[PDB]
């Protein structure tokens, strides 16, 4: 009666870089409306009823609301724009990953 | 009776650059609307139930709602421009990624 | 009887770099509304009921109103721009990322 386990995941949820590098940019000249929506949103439900069990899981969802009524602009709207984002994103390293994963068993 | 069991992953939800490494420009002269939507949305739903259970599972979705009424640009929209995003993403290295997952078994 | 285990993760959420290097610009001239919504959210629910169990699990979502009623811009709206994020983003390190993860078993 030898029993030997390695193991490494039973019951799991993983989220790398979820959302993630993310640039939002605007530039409105006039009336202008921008609008991100990211819900990361994670569950385990785990549930065990019955017997007239009136269950109401309602998670409520989020709500946008825009209202513009009056919105006048008589004359003018000028945009002179030389240079957004200037980025020198520079990775130069000569990076070394070790990443050692060895599964040695003698039985 | 020998028993040996290597096993990464049994019940397992990875999820990785979700939404990831994302631009979003706006240059509105006049009268624009951007909406971006990005739900990662993620369950483990396990239900056990009867007997007259009444489950109400709702999770309410998310709502964008735009209601633009009144509206005039009398005379004078203009955008001149010269230059969005000079982007010099330079990955330079001559990287080593060393993955060792070596298997050894002596039964 | 010789119980031997090596294990990782059995109930288990793991989240990483959720929302991260986020960067959220504005620049408006006139009348601009930028909306950013990033619910990271997590839930384990372990339920047990019944017998006339009433559950009403409700989170209530988030919620966004915006109402703007009376708005003129009667003569000028003027936006002379030069430059904008003058980014050297620069990681410049041959960095080294030695990851042992050694797995011996004598039996």
């Amino acid at each position: 009666k030898v029993q030997i386990i390695n193991k490494k995941l039973d019951l799991s949820n993983v989220q790398s870089k979820c959302g993630s590098k993310d640039n939002i940019k605007h530039v409105p000249g006039g009336g202008s409306v921008q609008i991100v929506y990211k819900p990361v949103d994670l569950s385990k439900v785990t549930s065990k009823c019955g017997s007239l069990g009136n269950i109401h899981h309602k998670p409520g969802g989020g709500q946008v609301e825009v209202k513009s009524e009056k919105l006048d602009f008589k004359d003018r709207v000028q945009s002179k724009i030389g240079s957004l984002d200037n980025i020198t994103h520079v990775p130069g390293g000569g990076n070394k990953k070790i990443e050692t994963h060895k599964l040695t068993f003698r039985e």
